[PDB]
């Protein structure tokens, strides 16, 4: 076939019940994730090709960057709770990987302040049990698929995108192959 198991995707031998339709995992420490966000705009191109009626989920992971890695997962929980993902994603990526100006929880906080989230509002979110459970959800979703690498995308808790099986000579062509694969799996 044109799309074949173990080529553009792998099938999870252990399917996950009730998972988000389109589930993407990343880390602000993850170099391909930086590419995926700023150069390839994967999430956005996938969405442009997804059917009507599908929500898109994105979670941070703990297994990179040790102590700061966990702080970043809590901060992404804050970003999700406040609905400010689209204002902090780029400065967090660049703060971690480009300028290397993010080295503590306080520096993460600075990124949000600079993006216009109020101090009081951020610290209240940071310490809230709603963010606590949001952190829990992120961890549980990753644990359910035994996640050991990012970037990763899972469709309906059953299929896992396999970007190593797509050509990379051309970034544009890679992105559409990726997004079309998601569409196909969606319709599967």
């Amino acid at each position: 076939a044109q799309y074949e198991d173990g080529k553009q995707y792998t099938t999870l031998e252990k399917p996950v019940a009730g998972a988000p339709q389109v589930l993407e995992f990343f880390s602000f420490f993850c170099p391909h994730c930086y590419q995926f966000e700023e150069v390839l705009h994967i999430s956005d191109n996938v969405k442009k090709k997804l059917p009507e009626g599908v929500k898109m989920t994105k979670y941070h992971v703990n297994f990179m960057g040790g102590d700061l890695g966990k702080d970043l997962t809590q901060a992404w929980a804050v970003a999700m709770a406040l609905g400010v993902e689209d204002k902090v994603t780029v400065p967090l990526f660049e703060g971690v990987q480009k300028t290397q100006t993010i080295r503590s929880a306080s520096d993460i906080r600075d990124v949000f302040i600079n993006a216009g989230i109020k101090g009081e509002e951020y610290d209240a979110a940071w310490n809230s049990f709603v963010v606590k459970s949001l952190v829990a959800q992120q961890e549980k979703a990753a644990a359910d698929v035994q996640l050991r690498g990012v970037p990763a995308m899972f469709v309906n808790g059953k299929y896992q995108l396999n970007p190593q099986g797509m050509d990379t000579s051309n970034m544009d062509v890679f992105v559409q192959q990726y997004a079309d694969t998601v569409k196909y799996l969606s319709e599967k």
